[PDB]
């Protein structure tokens, strides 16, 4: 119940207004709720719908006219309007025309690119180029400068991710534009940092983010294809049966690629299907190969080659392989599990 | 420059509307801003203000009638409605009249209860007592269990600390309700942890908050006189001249209180002028004692015992001490330095 | 079984000695033994031999003649005539007599001051006085300039504790000479650093041994007491019944004093017999007050005020109260632990 | 000067002799020395005496009568009879002859093999089996059970290296035995491990030594390769000039490959000449290809392919390539750094 309906008690009320209080005896219970309940729902995106959309947005928009921006952003339907796929992360395909370029900035979010069609087009990293295709993960790590060239007459698509809606909410953000167009087939970052089990004298310091600028297709494919070959011969290795999986990291630490952001890559023997998880925080998942279908709040939801969704905080979700399933994997768990608010449920268990 | 509008790109919009997908190119520049730019704004509260619309509160606000929940939220002016003081923190006068008390719950959400007038009221916390008094600060972190009673005939005010604002817009929210009024002068907890440089075997673990349940003013007080003491005996011991100040530990660690919550204590000699700091994050400071005003983004206001104030994130800020200036302080620093996204400028350097 | 033994047999072993190889299969089990074994053995030394020694020491060894290094190490008398108690430490009885001094110096070894007896003598730190009395630990954490003065006609004895053997077998030692006689109370460093809970913001940066250069015997005592006590009302304290105990920390950090060494302090119950425990590496321990026994090897001993003793690596040991058993103990362990060769066995698990 | 040497001064040192008391007046300098000075002098062995004695103890030293155990241990010259290369360090030929087996036992001690000439050795490690080659670092963590078994007709020499001085001397070792000779071509380990920046969500548990149980040649030869190419484009890449080299690394943490061995690899063009270092702790190179020399205290020492060479604590070095010069390294310096003992000066700063 609340307090009595008097003219003493609106004239309090009326002097709150004006000295920006607001009492918590009037608040609705959910300001702390029993358990996350999140206004993103879960959704999910048809490739076939954002391919089409995106060609006809390589149309209609060159350069010149909003052509430098060519990314359409994945818009949670609980999220009012604001270009957000969930409260933390930021999703967008970006779509690259036939020779385009863009110049270098920097911005405190941190932020991947992961490669989902066509080819020879490399993002400069402070000054380092780093070529990109097909199944490859690029990271732009928070102020570090980066823009990107097409080297080809094809267009390319990937997914852009970003930390922006955390770090918009939460008054971190910064930004600053910088100042050969060379095609090295591999990065200067990758030349020193992707030889297993090594590291260079000459980078002894950790870093906060990973320094590895490309994790490429080749050795993704082939940890998976091992994890289930270990499966076959009776090896631990796979997360849970018929379930391969890992998780990028950064090599000077061994946790995640960035402060903000876990990427991870997934694939499901036909028949697999996952036990049902509760996790706190959101995460996007791709389908890069294969057919399948989620569940999501106990609605199952058929999924093909290219599409996208989002699990939003705690909603109960499992996948299910029709065929071999690969999927890629974000999510801000970095942030849940750095500040303690990390919390799973698993139906096994 | 946008896009032909063409009858072409008007039916590509409305695909985008229906499909739930927001063009990067449409969007306003701040997504990304060139610093941060908080829509809240600096704000003082006045402590007369405040203390007499408690104060009314008690007399029209009674158990059984929202008497239970009698906290006046600060609300900042730009957070459009939001019982926030910034989009990190709640920030509460919490008003507790006599003989009440309240039962036990636990959340998620990390809080702290800094003591401003009274005594003799107990909050206990996993069934450990712990007795309140002006110039205490108290914890009681994420998911323990924290009720209270008022051991008296008088009323007491505290500042009711929490990262509710983050909880909320995060999606890390958990609540459970709970299922002898002892009134020890100390706390078990502080009977094993606040003797200094010794640790219990028993304790030998860390935690992630601080086991101390109170931070007793005497402790406080001595604290900065000794630094202000060793400052004029020509010692290191100060921060800055004429301003001593602490940092309230886990001592498991010596990091801050919780994960999300950063508070201190400042004293500045009279006459001190503090050097002009931005900081990313946001800050809410109260006058615990003396007189003197604070600037923010170049405005001047002066500041009386009670009053309190929040720099959101990157708002150029100062101090100046009229007479010798005591103030408490809370801010959101742990999130932003645990993720690397804190910065600092300070006019000096 | 050995190889035959042969001229050519002969000649191979003879080519070994010239080239300065010594072949695996010649040499003796206890290379890599079952379990530690050391050349250390468990020993007692008598408060009433050592005093009496001392004190002779006192008269006979003069400033000029000796008396500026007048301090009895304890030699174990497994260990060769090395002034060792242990492989790893060194313990002295130093005995400081009317009005002495010593110059500063520092060295990379670690090092404690453990006061037994006396009052009114200075150990100065960094150009930082501490005054000593009966109880209080001091340290002086290795490469800290660290020279004292007796302020005094009385004699003072304390337990001069080093990591002299591990340093001087493993070659880390460095060794610099130095280049107002004030009596404070308390010294900078306990002014800073012993209000509980409470950390300078101008000492944010954590360091590698404690900023606390004096642990009073005050502090040690009420913490044992209230365990006790916490004890008495049902609430978990002690660390087994009856045995309360304290480990000596580095607030900034909340792990051990020094790198390289551990100080605890345990107090029993009349009464207390503590369960037979093997540890990896040494320790030692000193009786500061009560009567009991030890047991080392299935051999009892009975101590009395000012006795200490060392239990080698592996060797099973328990402690039992006569009276209420004081006790100071040092050890190795932060070594064993920092390089993952720890181990415990206790006879109640 | 010492005390008066009286029947008084001789009556208390025979009360000390028998009492085990050493006074510290008596002690030589050297207890605390002024920087280190190791017992175990600069010594080199050639590979050419270690091969001959190694030939040699194959036709001498069957099975049943020590050749279970063929392993020629080099024994610093001046470290008193001891089969210790340095303080910390045990460094051997093992000679694995024809046909060769060994069964599992494992030992708290840590170890690593590299291997010298030969190939079609399996070790193996927790039942996991690790082929050996010519250039392949393999690790034995402590405690992990190990055998082996040659798979061919040919002889195996490696270099067997432990920290057997360190855990002797220390009192840390412990020792079990064990309880298909199966062949892969890679290890468990390596298919789950060896793919870069990539981490089995299987094995998100940081762990104390490398699971990575051999780091190939390949990999090796490759980082070196890129990192002088890197050179040659200008990109930095290389330790010091011409000097490119290698960390080998526990892949869940980024640090050592065990808590107290360090191992490296370094490449040095033609005509390269190190700066002269000083470093704290015991370091052991072998030369893995090519032609150059040391410089110990000054002395110079010219060496071949296989010759390996111990710097005992704080001696200066540096090493000068004729040709390009390839050598694998051990050293620790864990030991050191994790106890905050590690030191080091270089000519160039
Ligand atoms: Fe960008
Ligand atoms: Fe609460
Ligand atoms: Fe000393
Ligand atoms: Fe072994």
């Amino acid at each position: 119940m609340q307090p009595k309906d008097t003219p003493e008690l609106r004239a309090l009320y009326k002097s709150f207004e004006e000295e920006s209080i607001i009492p918590l005896w009037t608040q609705l219970g959910d300001l702390m709720p029993i358990h996350p309940k999140s206004k993103a729902v879960p959704h999910v995106w048809k490739w076939s719908t954002l391919l089409r959309l995106a060609r006809k947005s390589g149309e209609l928009v060159p350069v010149g006219r909003g052509g430098e921006r060519r990314a359409l952003g994945l818009a949670n339907p609980g999220l009012g309007g604001n270009a957000y796929i969930s409260p933390t992360m930021w999703a967008a395909i970006q779509y690259l025309g036939p020779r385009e370029t863009a110049p270098e900035h920097r911005h405190s979010q941190n932020a991947f690119r992961f490669v989902v069609e066509g080819e020879g087009v490399w993002t400069v990293v402070n000054g380092d180029p780093v070529r990109m295709s097909r199944g490859d993960l690029l990271l732009t790590p928070g102020w570090c400068f980066h823009g990107h060239m097409n080297d080809t007459d094809q267009p390319m698509a990937w997914i852009d991710g970003l930390d922006i809606p955390f770090s918009q909410q939460m008054d971190v953000g910064f930004f600053e534009f910088g100042s050969d167009y060379a095609t090295p087939n591999f990065s200067r970052g990758e030349r020193l940092w992707c030889h297993p089990g090594l590291r260079p004298l000459s980078g002894l310091q950790n870093t906060v983010a990973s320094p590895i600028g490309a994790y490429r297709w080749e050795f993704t494919d082939r940890a998976l294809t091992e994890q289930l070959l270990l499966e076959d011969e009776g090896q631990p290795a796979t997360v849970a049966p018929g379930h391969a999986a890992i998780r990028y990291v950064n090599p000077t630490t061994g946790g995640d690629v960035m402060p903000t952001l876990r990427c991870e890559f997934h694939r499901l023997r036909a028949g697999t299907e996952t036990a049902t998880r509760n996790e706190v925080g959101s995460t996007v998942f791709q389908v890069f190969e294969g057919a399948g279908a989620v569940v999501m709040n106990g609605e199952t939801t058929k999924l093909e080659k290219g599409d996208m969704f989002v699990v939003p905080s705690w909603v109960p979700w499992s996948l299910q392989a029709e065929t071999q399933f690969d999927l890629f994997r974000f999510s801000d768990a970095p942030i849940m599990e750095a500040l303690s608010f990390m919390r799973t449920k698993i139906e096994g268990q």
